[PDB]
Formats: structure tokens, sequence, C-alpha cells
């Protein structure tokens, strides 16, 4: 009568359905990781702990605003928030901290607004003469190449896609459109170019200063605006470099190129944001749903984390409660197969940036328990390669071992976070207790579904196999602690075969002590 | 390229998934239905004709609030809408006519108005509550737990706090206020009256409520359709029975969310989708869908989502409610859901879908049934432009959108009701044929299959040469669908 | 209850193996075709009525041994025997004759031995294994017809008996040829061609023997009309543990390309001198109809045998046994997913009636057919129903019986002035037989394919008709 | 690509069946074990060694026929010729011992269409005549309704019952024949009240226990019952000895669910049961008994003529050979040969023969499906052994290794990954005799026998078997240095405490 345990037992998708009950409560863990976005609404100390306490597990900086040291004391702030509970490790929760990118753009110039008639002809110049004399008639823009990478025909969006401009004629420095959805122009717009290959660079000269304040700052991730090939991750992982070469690139596929691109810049990257935002934008909005669904099948079939992002609880930027439709939105991407759900407007500058979160965190937790793991567990065993590597063998081992006895978790010694991430690829049912001295490795391990990062701070014993005993007992201690599981319960615990990276051979059942 | 098409090959979900393609084009035709709510947006002549033209095929009319007089113009405005596309037969669309009832309600001025003391209408509430048990009013905004329960009398402690005559929810009580209210009583007579399709019921919570509104329709309604709206704890519980007596279900998600944790919304719409998809009946996903768009031209992402989602969980139809009975832009919130629900029909797992229908398809000795699901599993053989059905009562066609066919269902009536209850099924394009009964029966038959090539021809389903599939008898009167033929179109 | 229905409810295999149900009866009809081999047990007119009352659908005739007057006097006993029933057309069953090639061969002191083939230096290498005497001998190793396992032997296609052989054939009005010792697609291709244009409608079936065989089997599908798993020849050339796995991978392919396959060779072996079979054998019958035979094959059995009535007999009551032990719930999902969208309306109209037979577990699926194409194409996907098709080609009918579950009958009517009618009186004749045969009774629901107008290619209707 | 592992990857059967590949080598390893009947032509020392070599598990005495001193001194053969390899314990081989039970019977020109008196009067005890018939089961009345089938001779001649009296029967003859002296009675669909077990049965099966026998197959089990009284004869001395029930006839079949329960495995006894039920069932009831036995996770053998003309013949035909695949398809733990071992020309090679198709059929097995199956037809149980087991066989798939080793005291733990049915080899590592003879009944598991002693420090203990486990699979030739093989271990000694799992490469 628990954790739609009855659903879980269907022998197809349709019964699996039939079988969902709003009387069958889910466990304690939550499982999908909750990015927010840190503003006004959300920055204090106070309130951080709050978001903390309601589930925050990644701060997220939006660079397209605020300098640097206004960054550096958002930052301050989630850490002084985050280490106030560090006393106690049993309980402490790692907050991980995401610098997402303001990136490359097209911007217009200064016009005040002029009124464009739909039907009306337009053009487009790069003669900087008519830079701060933009009208009805004529509109400049910052993109010098823009006329090598649109044809007639080609579509272009001015202000978030409020304009629509379809090139009838191209020049040398300009080109001639047609109004097709008019209405207000104003000063410095945002503009997209829809199914172009953009030739901006990955970088821009302020992403490039950003990027090098964040491993100055000890971000753990990188959300990487715009990205378009493989060649533009490979730019944002040179930029960070040496320093900053243990730091996650999340590529954010914002637009066609990107979707279409999706394979080269997956491999590429260390993971994905379904930028949904911008991409309905760049995209028709009734085919966003296709995008997001693809990219969190693909990324699921690699393993790699994917976020899906923007407008999911939107109207609780004004209300307490969100709409049937974002409830929805939350539950499906979370079905869909999302490693991580994000929170925008609704945290940054809302009115009821908790209420946001706390409602993630009770949707995330509902569809968790309504994933048709049966079929689901069914296909990746399917589509797993069969090969030498024994740690994928001991990684499989776990996940069957969990689902068999239904256990209270999976419990990983991990220093880099490989381990756990090999059994979240699995997508275990029960939580994945990630048991790491390693404080980066904790905090990014938010990024996986399932794993629940503990940071040990016991000093590292002289006999190695009382060293491991210690943390799996941390482990067990966190388990018992958080409530999601209790003495005489069983779990399963991963360790390998000697110290350091890449000897995870050992799976044990164990009852809870 | 098309239609997902490459997508829908796939051996697996998880690879069905990846291979979804914002490049892959549907078709032309939408399968899903869409209901809208007829307000002060659109209640004009002109305006419902661009509704229309734009995708509606049910008006629903909320008798929440309205007068009679104003409800008998809206339908009024409807029919002249529709009529003004009647001259040609080969491009008239059907529209039905939803009534939704205002239901049974509980209301403030706990006794049996002011920080102390709140009065409420509803006399038998000591009865169905309990100490520690829950109360909501206006809409779940305040929230109320039982400390002590008397005589005529509840005394509560407030837990979530922050006007006159608002309406009170009690969350996992079984409600005793009567099936159909003495309003209810008075609107389904004039339902009746007006010709109205269908009726979707309020409130409904256990089979005997469904069975009232049946008798309270009576002779006369007897072939109004009731969609019973499960909107409370108790409706979700019995659910069986209610589906069972009912002809369809609206997952009436508003009040359902103020009932139980917003939270579970999304587990009792799939249950409700899974279960009428299971047994063949229409279920409606309502509430929300594209809310922003009461104010704004364009949906969240989210809102987007949403609309996808419950056409890929198995919706007969969606439905806007304010969004086009009094937001800014109602004829764009129309077009959006059709755009939506066609690029998700097209992402549907048709290959699993239909598989896991059948294996639940009984082995009946039905004949009728047998060439339904022949037609569909030969729809899917050679990808046809369409399924062509003649149907007296609908049931036909009913029988093969039970199976969730790619192609679209050109359903082909004399019966304007029929027509215009087709609509609640998946896939069903009801065309009405007003050709005089031809003395040779054969002719007849051929007359209205000829009909149904001319409106996919003009509609742009399919091409002279394409492959369509046709279900007809083997004598005249309803009960008799035995054949089923591959043709191509003319 | 009965057709191991219980069982072919089952979601899972293991289940659908757990419910397995000897109280479960099955249906009269029978679906898979039993080819029986002729010689001195089974060449009377006598006992060839009673090969065809037991089951016999087609008369093999090895070519290894007899002269052409003797082959030509069994034929002639076969149609004396099948044509003693066609005074009843309802009653009347077809019998098919298919002529069995010699082949290409190997022929031959303890000091020297000598043998025919000039090529032999060429085509093996030191380290090669040669076996003598149907592999009772071996040399490259056991003491005590050469056979040359895995060596691509270049003799020819067709040798000059069989040259004549075909042509004999041909003059006889054979039905099928199973053409003995096929490595590549172009020795399929000379066969074709010998037979010629006069021999065009004669079914080629390429008989499966040795590891080149099974290495080019597709080119060899391909160019084929059939294919006959010979295990006997097979079981020299490889190791007799594989045996299995060539005859599995063989009726897989051939259930995946549509095309009729027979199992063949030492099915009921010790029934040549005993009146019943062992238990391998009945389980071997069994498994080969599971596996998806369209027909199995008799042939000492039939031949010199002893007991060649038990040994029709018995294959009929297995055959019948397994095809209700058939797990056809997957194997009908794994056959339309491993079938085309094309846009011929004939086999969308064939897989929508085989669907439409599962749903209302129909006694029959009646098919009108002039070349037999439509009645296959319904037999591709496997119904448990079985397929009367009706035909006013003899040609057709006797060919019909390569075809799991086919039930070939042949109208004697005269064409009637009115096409409508004339369906309608070969749809009666249907239901006649089947009522006569047992398949089915009044008020029963069947499957009845159509075309739209006449000539053969335009079938393209079903309808769920009540048995009259 | 070997052990058909591009079949083994097909998303469906069909496809499966088509990539079936006669030039994809099977493994050295053969999971199915094998039973040979011992008689006139296996019973010598020098003999028996050769069937172990060539692929003899189990020992099988036929109790039909033959003294206690006859059976006494087979038994002496087989552990003479098993103990001659017990020098090296890498090398050495379990040889089980099964004791086969006569059972309850019922024992006597017939020309078809006349008539034939059954009758119980012991005056005609000798007089058996053409006119009229007598048989030794008193009781044959109560169990015998007007309509019913009477068989004589195995099967060989029939009768059907068309009067009925107390002490005779007036009967028509259906299938003629000749009617010889003391032949063999069965009666089709009916429920013989004989008892479980014989006064000579008690007696074989109390010198089964003196002798030591590892398990006991009981003949003619038609109800838990019977199983029961089996149990109830072998007592406390013989109650670790094994329980293999017979089914013979529809009786049997019919009551299959209650006789599993009771019963530690299942004989489809198919040549008495094709005497009882027609023919052409029989297929059926063996499938319906190995899904029922793999979905329950007991042993069951496949038996009689599966290698038939190879007790005349050096070569086997083709229907046998299929035969013999088809039951390791099927799912058959054990495969057996009765007088092709215990009394033909060609024991050895009818043994290496079956040795040579199982291995070919155990890599033509689906098991994307079957595991897939398998593990969805598997309850949610708290227990950590059953968990460890499924994710070592998980494990196993994933990594394709060459071997799952388990050290088990009574043979359970290599028991539960058995029944997942993984393709990889079960090495059972075990100090106990009786529990490495036993665990020859199951799919996969080839048992060793460690006699170290043991050591004082138990991790130093575990390891040593473990490496010899390693050695035994070297030497055999399922495995080489450097492959990797699944461990499974337990946290402390004594039984039910398995709960580890190794991903290892070979030393
Ligand atoms: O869906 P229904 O109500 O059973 O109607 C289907 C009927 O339509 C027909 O195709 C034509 O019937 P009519 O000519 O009476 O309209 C019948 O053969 C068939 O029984
Ligand atoms: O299987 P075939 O050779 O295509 O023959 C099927 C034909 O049989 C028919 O049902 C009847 O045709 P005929 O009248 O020419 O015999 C046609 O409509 C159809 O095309
Ligand atoms: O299969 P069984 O009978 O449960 O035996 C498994 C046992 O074997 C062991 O690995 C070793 O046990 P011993 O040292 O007592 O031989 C235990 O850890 C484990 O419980």
């Amino acid at each position: 009568q628990t954790q739609q345990l009855h659903a879980a037992m269907a022998d197809t998708f349709l019964e699996h359905m039939c079988r969902l009950d709003i009387d069958s409560p889910p466990i304690t863990a939550r499982n999908t990781g909750i990015i927010c976005t840190i503003g006004p609404a959300s920055r204090s100390v106070e309130t951080l702990k709050e978001m903390i306490k309601s589930g925050m597990n990644v701060a997220r900086l939006n660079f397209s605003h605020g300098t640097h040291e206004y960054h550096a004391e958002t930052i301050k702030n989630v850490r002084t928030a985050t280490e106030s509970f560090a006393s106690d490790p049993i309980l402490y929760r790692p907050v991980a901290v995401a610098l997402d990118t303001k990136g490359p753009e097209i911007r217009t110039g200064l016009i005040a607004e002029v009124e464009l008639k739909k039907g009306a002809t337009l053009k487009i110049t790069l003669d900087n003469a008519y830079m701060e004399k933009c009208d009805e008639n004529i509109l400049w823009l910052d993109y010098k190449n823009i006329c090598k990478v649109v044809e007639v025909g080609s579509k272009i969006y001015v202000d978030d896609g409020l304009i629509s401009l379809q090139v009838k004629q191209k020049g040398a420095d300009f080109l001639v459109t047609e109004v097709e959805n008019g209405g207000s122009l104003g000063s410095k717009k945002g503009v997209n170019l829809p199914g172009a290959a953009v030739d901006l660079p990955a970088v821009s000269e302020k992403d490039i200063q950003d990027l090098k304040f964040g491993v100055e700052q000890d971000v753990d991730m990188v959300f990487a605006s715009f990205i378009r090939k493989a060649s533009d991750v490979h730019e944002v992982r040179k930029v960070l470099g040496e320093k900053g070469k243990n730091i996650k690139i999340i590529s954010k596929i914002e637009n066609h190129e990107g979707v279409r691109r999706f394979d080269e810049i997956l491999e590429a990257s260390d993971g994905i944001m379904v930028a949904r935002g911008d991409l309905g934008i760049e995209i028709p909005a009734e085919k966003v749903f296709l995008a997001q669904k693809m990219m969190i099948g693909r990324c699921n079939r690699a393993g790699k984390p994917v976020i899906c992002a923007t407008q999911m609880l939107e109207s609780m930027i004004k209300k307490p409660r969100p709409t049937r439709a974002e409830g929805s939105d939350v539950a499906n991407a979370v079905l869909d197969g999302a490693d991580c759900i994000m929170l925008s407007g609704e945290t940054a500058k809302g009115d009821y940036p908790l209420e946001a979160v706390r409602m993630q965190h009770l949707i995330a937790r509902e569809a968790e328990a309504a994933i048709y793991h049966l079929q689901l567990f069914e296909e990746l065993r399917r589509l797993a390669p069969i090969t030498s590597d024994p740690t994928e063998a001991t990684a499989v081992g776990a996940v069957e071992a969990s689902f068999k006895c239904c256990s209270g978790a999976i419990i990983v010694l991990t220093k880099s976070g490989r381990s756990a991430h090999q059994v979240a690829r699995y997508r275990p049912r029960a939580p994945i207790i990630a048991v790491t001295r390693n404080p980066q490795t904790a905090r990014q391990a938010h990024l996986y579904r399932g794993i629940f990062p503990v940071l040990c701070k016991d000093p590292v014993q002289e006999a190695w196999a009382e060293d491991v005993d210690l943390r799996v007992n941390f482990a067990m201690n966190v388990g018992k602690a958080r409530g999601f599981f209790k003495k005489g319960d069983v779990v399963i615990v991963l360790t390998g075969w000697r110290p350091g990276s890449g000897f995870t051979n050992t799976m044990r059942v164990v009852p809870v002590p």
C-alpha cells in the first residue's frame, strides 16, 4: 500500500497507469536534484538556510546580471548558510554552486519604441551610423556576420520572439525583411536566428572573465550557454583549464543547431540542460516537449546527468500554489527521467521562493514512485554493453539486488563520484548514499538521480579495512537519522578491493545495525 | 521522416524517446478533441466562427454562473456559427454542446461571520467530519482542523490563514450533499429543452450519483451522454463504479487539486485516463492547461508540456476554461492546443500501446469488435490515410477509436447527434452526410464512402492513390458492421 | 479449455509452458503439411488411398534410385488413388507430387583409393577432413559416398542424370522439385533454367545438405520458393550435435521471409520396424512444428517401412497437438513487428484478417485465390485458425500444401454468369467443406477474404460472418 | 563470436532463432547433468572410469530388477571408479548414486472385438486363457467405471469395460494382440489406490539408506501423500536423501503441483507416461513439468529413449539429437540414459553424445527473455541470500563472466544461483561430500569437493577455497588468467550467511 508498489508490479504500462494510487504514500528520500536560482528573494543567509531545509541541493548564479562582487557575496551567503549545518556530519546536506553563463548574444541598437506593421518592410543594417538611430524602417544589429548565416526565407526573431521577420533579400552588410508578426519594437533587444548555424564564439569576452571568476570562487559546475557543437564545449573546458579541470560542464541546449548536434555535444559534456526558455523561442513551442524527451532519453542512455529547466512552477512567482499544468510538468519531467529539475524566477525574485522548492520536492517524490521501474530497468539492462569492466558488472548487480529485496538504500564508497554515478544510471528505486571524504564530489553528486551525497569527516584509520567499515557505518547512521531505513532493514553496500579510485568490485547485502 | 515514424519503429520505449525528432512533421489531422468554455470572450457569432476554424469541437457552458436566457443565447450563437458552414457538407465540422452543472456546494455566510464564529449552509457537516479532519475555505485558501465536534458546532484551530459566501471543501470526507442540487434540476431540464449533446456532472462521488443524474434526465434525455467530473477524494476512491455508470469522465483537476494534495493530481489523472482507455470510454483532461494565456498571447513551457503529456497519457479530449471563456487570447489558446495535440499524437508509442490494448481485447464472439480490430491492424500495416466508418449510433467508430489507430477515423453518419457526440472519442472526425437515402442500399453505402473520400481529400488527410480502410456492414441498421476493405482514394 | 487456450493467454513464455495441458484437446484441423516418400511399402493404389485418408498431402519421389518407368507408375498410382475421391468435391483432398533429385555426388584397396571428383586437390588443404561411406570413415581418423566437410565443392549444380530427371518431371507435371546439394544462389538458378519456361510454375525447394548451403543460406532462400532442412546428409557434413542449430536457424529465417520450410529425415525412424515411435521421435515432430515448420517429412518410414500408415497417422496426431501449443501471442507480435509498412492492399488485408481471427477465435479463415498467393500471405502471419483456400486451379491447390495452415480445396462448379454470385458459391463451398470436415459448425464465426473484381491481385475484402 | 552470443543479443525470439550459428562454438563447460543407468554394459570399474571421463554425473540403479547383492556390488564399483580420481582434488569429479524404485505394479492370442472377462478369483491365477484373464490388483473394480480403458503388456493390448461386478468385469477388446504371462497393466485416467511404496520398495529404500545413496527416484507418484510416505520410510536416518518423484500417469500430471511442493525434484518419466497418456501428448507433459519446476526452482530430469538407437548403433538419429537439444532448451536440469548405458553396445558414445549436444543447446538458450521472465516471476523477500544470488547472475551476464564461484556448506547458495539460469558455469566449492554429489541435480552447478583442513584464520580458509575454484576452472579449461569471474561468499561460517559478491580477475 506504499511507494506505488502495486503499480510497480503491473506487467504492462497501461495496467501500471491504472494502478497509480493517490492513497499510496511515497518513501522519505527524494532522488531528483533541486536547482535553485538565487536572487533578491533568496540571497540572505537566513533565507538560504530555509532554502536548504526546504530541499535546495544546487545554488544557481545567473551571470546574465550582477557584478562579480555581487556574485561573490551570494556565494559567501550560500556557504555561510550551508556550513551552519556542518557540526553534525550525519545531518549535514551538501549544497553545490552552479555558475550559469550569460554567453554570446545578438543585440539590436537604440531606437523609446517603434511600432512595426505586420507585412511592412524592415531593413537590418550592420552599418554603425544607424547604431543609435533604429526605427520602423531601419534596424541595426551587433552580429557582424549575420549575412553569412541567413538566407532569403530565413526567420529572425526580435525581443524574445515577440517580433518575427522573414529575410526577402540579402545584400553586403544588410538584409531586407518582411514583418510576419509586428508589435512594439524597443532598444537593445535580444535576437534569435531560428535554424541558423550562428558563428559567434563559444564564449564571450565576459564569459571568459566570469569563468575564471568561477575557478577563483571554487564553483562545482558551469552551465554553459548556447552550446551548438562539441567544439563549443571544448572551448569552455579549455577556458576553465588546468585549475578548473574538475569543474563539471553542463551544456545548455538553447536552439536548433544544439538539438541537431546533440550527440557530439553530449559526448563532450558532463551533462545537459534542457534550457526550455530560449529553446522555445528558437523552435515552435509545441515542439519543445519532443526535444525535452529526446534529450532526457539520450542522457539516460549515456549515463550523463540531465536538467529540465525554465517555467516549471512559473505562477508561483506571484501565487503560493502552482497551476495544475505546472505540477503536471514537474511530475512528467521526473517520469521522463530528468536527473534534476530547476527553479529560476520562482526562487530568484518570486514572492514564494520556499513554497516553490517545497513543491518540487513533494512532486518529485510522488513521481519517483510512479516510475515504471519494471520496464525501465529491463530496457537499461537490455541496452547495457556486455563488457569486461568489473566496476559496471558490480554496479548493475547491486541495482538488481536492490530490486530483489526492495532495499532501504544502496551505500557506495566513492572518491570521485564515479561508482555512485554508475549505480544511478540503472535507476534504482532505493536511494544511493554516496559516502565520500571529497567535499567537491559530495556537492557535484547532486547532479545524478538517486544520489544522496554524505561528507565523511572522520580521520583516515591506519587499517584500511577499519576505515572502510567506519564509512559504511557513517552511511547507516545517516540513513537511520534521515529516516531512509531502520535497524534490521536490508541495505546494499558497494566497496572496492584496494584504496584509490576505480577499484569498486564488492557488493554486500547487509542488515542495518 | 514524418509523423515520428522513425521513433514509432523503436523496439524499446527508451529508444522511442531518443528518436523523437523536432524536424519530423506531423500529419494534418488532429485526433484529440478540443473542448472550449464559452463566455464573454467567445460568445459572439463572429468569434465562434473563428473558434470553429481554429479547432473547437465542443462548446462547454458552465452553469455555475449565468441566466438560462444568457445560456440560451450562447447556444443559439454556437448554432449560428456552426451552421454558417453547413452549405458545404464536405467541409462542415459538427460542434457539440455540453452543459456543465454547478452541482452541490458548501458556502460560508462553525455554527449551523467573523474571526470568532463562522456559519455554513451544509447542515449535516458534523456527521460527516471527525476530530482532526481538515476543512478548507475559499478554494483551499484557508485550512482548518477540528479539535472538538458538537451538536451544531465545530471548534477548530486555523492552520493556514489569510470573505463572504466562500466555497468550503472537506478533504477525505464522504459528503452526503444530494447528487443533484435544486438549481441542478432546473438546469438539466433546460439542457433537455435546448437539445444539449452531453452533460458534464459536477462532484460525482459514487455510482448512485450518476444514476440520479440519469434518472433526472430520464426518458427525454436518455441520449444525452453523462460525463462524470471527478473532483474529490471519494470520486477517485469510487472511480470504478462511477466509470461503469457513466458515458465518460472528466479529470476535473481544478477542484481535484483543492481536495487532494496538489502533488498527487498527476497520479489521479494518469489512473483515470488509463482506466478509461482500458474501458473504451471517453476521458477529458481539464483545467489550467494553458492558464497563462488568459492574459498572454503565448503559454509557459510547463503548459505546452502539460497538454502534450495529457495526449501522451491517452486523453480523448483536452479542455480550455477561462482561457476561452474570458481571457484576452481565446482563439490563440485554441490554436495552441491544436498544434501541441498534433505533435503529441505523432509522439505516442503506438507499437506498445496497440500491443497492450489487444492483449486485453477479449475473445468475444462479437463480429463488430473483430472487424474493428482488424481494421486498426490493417491501418498500421499500410500506414493508411484514414479509417472510414459508416455508423448510425457512432458505436462502430467508437469500437475503432478504442484501439487507438494512428490514422484518422472518418465516421460517416446521417444522425446529427451521433456526429456531434463522436468528438468525445480520440481520432473520430465525424462527418454529417445530408444526401437522401438512395433507392438501392449498396449504392447508398457507396455514396457515403465516396462522401468520406471527398472529405479527406478536401481536408488534406489523403489524396488520390493513397490507401484507406473502409468499414461497412452486410445489411442496414445498427449492429451489423462486419466488412473491412482496403481501398485506394479515387 | 480446448486448443491450449489457457496457455495461449499467458503473458510470458515460461507461464505459457507451465499451462500446457494434456487434458486440453486440439481442434480437428491439422495445419502442418505431411510429406511422404513412396517406395515398395506405399506404392500400390490400395496403400496410397489409406496414405491419403491417414493425412498424406505430398508424395515425394526419391530419384536417387529407380527408373523413369518405375517412378512413372508411382505417380500414375498416386493419381489413381487421389482421384478415387473426386466424386464429392466437398471431401476431395488434393495431393501434390514432389520430385526429389539424386543430385551431384562424389563416389568410389587399403593401399590406394580412387575417387571421381577431379578438382579435389584445389578445393582441399592439408588439415582438411574427408568422410567416406556416409561419415562412417574419416580421413585428414575413423576406420572400418564421399563428403567434404566445410569445403567449397565445385561439382555442377545439376548432374547429367538430374537434367533428364527434371525433364521427366516437367513431362510428368510434378508440382515441386526438391533440389539436392544446393550450395549457392546460382545452383538454384541452374535448376530454374533447366526446368525452363514450360516448368516455370513448378516450385523449387532447395535441399540444404552441407556447410556451404548453410553459410550461404540467405542468397539460397531468396532464389528458391522453399527450403528443405535435409537433416540426413547435413548431419554427415557437420557435427550431428549442431544439426538443431541449423534447423531452427533455417525455420526462423524461412518464417521471417514467409517462404515454406520442410523438416526432414529420421523423424519417426524406429517406426520402419516398430508400430509406434520412441519418445525422442514424438518430441522431434512436436518441436519441428513448435519451431515453425510448414511441413514435416517421412522417408523410409513410408518408403520401405513395415508401418507406413501408422507413421503418417502419428505425425498427424502430434502436429495437431503441437500446433495448439505454439505461443501465438508472442509469435504474432514478433511477425507483425518484423514486417514492413508497404502500400500493398493485399498484405494489409491478410494481416487484418489474421488479427480478426485471433480476436474472435474464428473456426477458419476462408480465402478465394487463383494463384494461391492470397492464402500464402495469410499463412505467413501464422494464424491459429485453419486457412480454407478455395481455388479452381488444380496446381494451386496441390502446391498450397507447402504452407502451414492452408487446407486447399478445389471448386468444381462452373463460373457463374454474374461475378457476385460466383464468389458467394465458392464461399458457400468453403462453408460446406468446413462443416463436413468438422472444422466448425453453424453459428460459428469465420473470416472470409475476397477481392473487389476477378483476376489475381485484387484481394482487399475481409468479412466476419456466421457459418450458414 | 562464440557460444551463440550474436543470437544472445536478439531483441526477439524469432531473430534469436535466425541468428543460431553452427560456426559459433560452445564454451568448454556443460551445465546439464547427465544421469546414466548402470547395468551389464557399464558395471566394470574400468568402464565406469571412462563413463566418468565421458561426462557421467549420476549413476542410476534400476531396482525393477536385480538383488541387493548385485546392486551393492554395482555401487562399490561406481565408488572405486569415482575415488580413483580423488588423488588430485582439482581434477576429482563427484559422482552421485540414485536408487530408482520398482514401485507399485499391476500384473496378470487376443482377437480385436472379442470378449474378455477380467476376474480376481485366484482359482484362475494360473489358468490365464484367451477367454478369462486374472489380475493381482484386488481393488481394480473400486476404481473402474463402465467405459474405462485397460492396457496390458506396456500398452500393446487395449480393452474397454462394458459390464461391472466385484470379482469380475466384462470387457471387449479394442486393440488385439498376443497375451503373454505376467505382463504389465496400466489403467489410464484411473485414481489407482495401490500404496505409495510396495513391500519390496520399503526394503530397497532402507537398503538405499544403508548404502548411503544421494537420492531416490520414487516410481508412480500420484499425489502429495505418496511423497510423504516415501519420506517416512527413509526416516530420520535418510532425512537428507533427495526425493525425485517420477511422474508416470494421468493422476500425477493432474496433481503435479501438490506433488512438486512435497518433492525435492521431478522426473519426467516419459516411458511409462506414454503408455498411460496418448504418446502425442507427452511433449506437453514434459514442457509443462519443466516450466513449473523452473518456476519453483526445483531440479527436473528428462528421461527415457533420448539416444535409444545407440543401444545398437554407434551414432544417434536426427530426432534423438534434436530431442536432447530441446530438453535443454525447455530447461531440464538433467538428462538421462537408460538402456543406452545399462545394456547397450555403445554406452561411452551415448554419454559423450549427450555431453556434446547439451553444451550446444545451452549456448542456444534465449537467456535474455529467460532471465527477464524468471526475474519477473520472482518474489521480493527480505532474504539477503536470494538478493546476492540474483545480483551475481545479473553481474555474470553484464560482464560475460567465465564462472560464478560459490562457497556452500549445504548447496543452498548454489541452488539459488542456478535457479536464475545463468549462462556462466556455477563452480560450487564445498567440504561436504553429500552436498557435492547432490548438486549435480541443478543446471549449471559444477561441484568440487575441497579436502583441505579448516584454516584457523577463517578469512584465509575462505580464500583458500576460492583459489581452489580458480584452479579447477583453469585445469578444466573453463577460463584462464585475466578472465573475470563472479565470486560468492558469506560474512561468517555456517549456512545461510551468503551475502558477498565480488567481480575479480582469475589470478
Ligand atoms: O455503428 P452502428 O450504429 O452499429 O451502425 C453501423 C451500420 O451502418 C451500416 O454500415 C449502414 O447502415 P444504414 O444504411 O442503415 O445507415 C450498417 O451495415 C451497419 O450495421
Ligand atoms: O490469390 P490470387 O491469385 O491473387 O487470387 C485472388 C482473387 O480471387 C478473387 O477473390 C476472385 O477472383 P476470380 O473470380 O477471378 O477467381 C479476386 O477478387 C482476387 O483477386
Ligand atoms: O549454501 P550454504 O549452505 O548457506 O553455505 C554458505 C556458507 O558458506 C560460507 O561462505 C563458508 O562457510 P564455512 O566456512 O562454514 O564452510 C559461509 O560464509 C556461508 O554462510
